[PDB]
């Protein structure tokens, strides 16, 4: 069930596709970034076409849509990372066992590209090039996080296995989300940019 | 679509089904267990019907069956755990983030035993306040494996010059495997829960 806007992969299961500047898809992703990062220069935007990661993510989305009963469970968020992690993320997605874990031992995603654009996250390589993913994240129903969480809290401690889907810094005005399971984040685009 | 021999769950997503001694399904698990745990006695065997865990697991199995070259990617293995962990495992499966350090570590992942005797140790299947011990029988996607090492947080690469092309799992010994370690969610489906006593 590979998305329409993906381009043909000649029966391959993984491809990175450089977007054509000035076309609708490139403009849409560029705008999401320049909303908070207009002072940064975009070198390129690549579409991540990973069939296996997409399949596993879409199964989790269908399950979360059933479990939560309607609800838009999905957010488009940012993740800054170092150049040496890019090949792993492209192929394998986001792994909590790799990665400050102030809101729990999960993978961290920012509402604003400006947050992920910090050198602590999108570490400049030898050439000054920084890397940030645009990520589909199953944030679902969320609560405030805290240090040391290995899974989100239960929605009521009377049923301690019925969990929140994610945690945040601030439930009323969230700026970051943490997810604790493989299959809850799909890296959709990679932005290569400079300060 | 769920396996046709499962009990009808009436639109619900999760059920534990108590098996009957004398049925082939009960007897094969009892025999697999008794092969190395003849000094213990089984109280009951429950089939775990978890729709969501099954779906995510079978997707990962189809992927590994495509990726690997006509490999038997799945083994039926044992996992001892404490009573306090059973409700979470039944609902959510095996979380590497919750796993204990093994007495012989081949990596930071979830451990599965070839022999019920290994999982039957009090260190893994901790007797509860009523003297009941708990052991899962688990479909594990071992796939293509190599000898593990204590430092691993993922399986190692097959080839050092291609760091992202990974082994599926690691073992203590490739020639005579007795345990397997997996490092990803939905690589292991908890199929049966054995409750047993001395
Ligand atoms: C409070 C703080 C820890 O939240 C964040 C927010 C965004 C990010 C990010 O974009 N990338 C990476 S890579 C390791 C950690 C983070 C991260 C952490």
């Amino acid at each position: 069930n590979l998305p329409e806007h993906w381009t043909d992969m000649n029966h391959q299961l993984f491809c990175m596709v450089q977007l054509e500047p000035g076309q609708s898809e490139y403009n849409t992703i560029k705008d999401k970034f320049t909303r908070t990062c207009s002072s940064y220069a975009i070198e390129k935007i690549e579409r991540i076409q990973n069939a296996f990661l997409w399949q596993s993510y879409q199964v989790k989305k269908r399950q979360m849509d059933i479990k939560n009963d309607h609800k838009n469970n999905e957010r488009l968020l940012f993740h800054g990372t170092d150049a040496d992690s890019v090949p792993y993320v492209n192929q394998h997605g986001f792994n909590r066992s790799c990665a400050a874990v102030s809101y729990g031992k999960g993978t961290y995603f920012a509402v604003d590209a400006s947050y992920s654009a910090k050198d602590t996250y999108s570490k400049p390589d030898s050439n000054g090039r920084k890397h940030m993913y645009v990520v589909r994240v199953l944030t679902g129903v969320f609560t405030k996080g805290r240090a040391g969480l290995v899974t989100p809290p239960p929605k009521n401690p009377h049923n301690p296995t019925d969990l929140f889907d994610s945690v945040t810094n601030n439930t009323r005005s969230p700026k970051l989300f943490v997810v604790f399971f493989d299959n809850q984040a799909y890296p959709e685009y990679l932005i290569t940019f400079t300060a």
